[PDB]
Formats: structure tokens, sequence, C-alpha cells
């Protein structure tokens, strides 16, 4: 089997991407944030505290003839940005882009933190990291991809995120018309539960490529590119007036600037992030200070190849027995 679904930016900055997902019978379509940095499929629901729902579409398990409570199961998750959610668990039929999984754990939120409530466009998350990170207790549950894998034509999914435009998540096949040149694959470590890999270096603008190993994760659920302070300083030093602001929370730059590109290495290959992808706009409405799309990871503990980086590539998440990542230009 295969599936193919369009993913759409939630706003004009590409802060996140939503993908429609069919849950239950008859189908309830919710728009979920596909997140290769986590491993829970959770939704706003008829069980969510009413004051914490503000415009989201909810899953109502009592209206689904295929829903079943997973007795005793609870979940609770905290994300790197400080947001969180928790609740109980149903199994139900879940379909993405024509690919159907029966018996998928659908984690129904009883509580969500304010950042979720305040984002009316995201009805939940669909985790695509390794199932060892799933938070369901006392019996850990599998991701949608793990449940689908055996049925797929090939045990892969691909992320093709757009710049200020829709893109595609495909399951079970590699669309050879969706990228240019060849795909370069690179080894993955699953030791932390992430799609963790080692970039071979970077260049700033037209500068020389610096060969250096940068371990990090491919995370579609993180907006920006978080890299070591040395690398980030080298980038922003090429932008007149750019500076790191503790009060704002990262590097800012004059909105009048033209940003240089940023290149990252994948083996001997190179992925070029255009400068315009690194502009996240005014820090507040009407400001002439703009927020940078490349930020330091020094306070995170891990480097993160988020959407800024991934949307410059066609990315293969290869879930074979020995997982790998593939990157192509597009």
């Amino acid at each position: 089997s295969t599936g193919s679904a369009t993913t759409t930016p939630i706003d004009s900055l590409d802060d996140a991407y939503i993908t429609p997902v069919q849950i239950g019978t008859p189908a309830q379509t919710l728009n979920l944030d596909f997140d290769t940095g986590s491993s829970d499929l959770w939704v706003f629901s008829s069980e969510t505290t009413a004051s914490e729902v503000d415009g989201q579409t909810i899953y109502t398990p009592s209206k689904s003839t295929t829903a079943k409570l997973l007795s005793g199961a609870t979940w609770s998750i905290s994300y790197g940005d400080g947001s969180s959610s928790s609740g109980d668990v149903y199994t139900d039929t879940v379909s993405v882009g024509g690919l159907t999984v029966t018996g998928q754990a659908v984690e129904s939120a009883k509580k969500v933190s304010s950042s979720f409530t305040e984002d009316s466009t995201i009805d939940g998350l669909l985790g695509l990291a390794f199932s060892t990170l799933n938070t369901v207790s006392p019996t850990q549950q599998k991701t949608f991809f793990d449940n689908a894998k055996a049925s797929l034509d090939s045990p892969v999914f691909t992320a093709d995120l757009g710049y200020h435009a829709p893109g595609t998540y495909n399951f079970g096949f590699i669309d050879t018309t969706a990228y240019t040149g060849s795909i370069t694959y690179t080894a993955v470590s699953t030791k932390q539960g992430f799609w963790e890999w080692t970039s071979t270096g970077y260049a700033v603008g037209s500068g020389t490529f610096k060969s250096t190993s940068i371990d990090g994760i491919a995370d579609t659920g993180t907006t920006l590119l978080y890299l070591p302070a040395t690398v980030v300083s080298a980038y922003w030093a090429q932008v007149s007036g750019a500076k790191s602001s503790s009060s704002v929370g990262g590097y800012v730059f004059p909105c009048s600037a033209t940003l240089p590109s940023f290149t990252f290495g994948v083996g001997s290959a190179r992925i070029v992030i255009p400068g315009d992808y690194i502009d996240f706009g005014p820090i507040s409405t009407g400001s002439s200070s703009c927020f940078g799309g490349i930020q330091s990871s020094a306070g995170i503990g891990i480097n993160i190849f988020g959407d800024v980086a991934l949307k410059a590539a066609f990315v293969v998440f290869n879930g074979a027995t020995t997982p790998t990542l593939g990157f192509a230009s597009k």
C-alpha cells in the first residue's frame, strides 16, 4: 500500500504545516501537525477541557463505531518548546492520504497547554519519530508509520515541505519526479528515539565549505534550524546589523537586509537553504527588527534540522531494519 497527502503551512511564515487525517467511522477529518521529532498521535477531543479549546476541530470517539477505549492507558507529553498535553487513549481507524491503519492508538487530550489552545489551526500532532519515545503508559504504543510499515510497498515516508506553499507527505514510495539530481543517504542513530544523523559541514553564502561533523535530528515539528553557537555566529556575522538579543530570545536582524544562503552537508552532497527561507519576519507587528531562522542550539542540548532546513530538500525517512535518511535538492 501507499499514501499521499498534501501538507499546508498554517500561516504566512511557515511556522508549522498541517495535514488532513481521517479518524474513526464515519471519518472525522482533523488537521494534524506531522512531527518527526515525537512519537504520539494526539488530538483535541470531546474530552478536552472546554476552556482549552478555541476553534480546533475535535475528535469525538463516541461518534465513531470503530473507536475503543484502551483501558487504563494514559499519556502525557512535554515538548522542547515548553508546551504539553495529556489525556487518555482510544484505538481507532486512522487514514492518511488513502493509507489506512486499523487499531491505531489515538491519544485524546484532556488537557493542553496554552500554546496549543491559542493555535486554532492545529487539531493535534501525528508523531513520526521512533516508537520508543511514545508516552502512553503502562503499555507504550506504536506510531502510525510503525503500524503501517509492514503493509507499505517500501518501509519509508518522505517529507516535501513547501516554502510559503503546500507540500506533500508520502508513505510507502519515493516520488522520483519530486526532486532533482540524486538522493544522498546518510546513517541514522535511533539511540535517542529521533531521526538523528551527522551533517558533514556548512557554508555561509558563497563562502568556503567548512568540513565539520554536526550531529542533529531531522524534525518536521520544529520551525527553525538550531545549530552550534560557532556556526550560528559565523552565519549572522555576514548580515549587517544582526545581533543576538536576550530580550527577544535569539538572533534578530534588520528587516531591510538581504540574507545569505546557508548550505549544509549530507555526505559529499550539499543542500542550499536560500536566504529568504531564513527570514521569519518582524518580531512584532510593524517592527523593523526581524527574527532569524537560524538560531543557536546551545541551550537545547541537541542540534535540530527543523523546517527551515528540511523544506529546502526532498527528505526520505527510511524505516528499514537499519534506518537511514535521504536528502535531495528540489
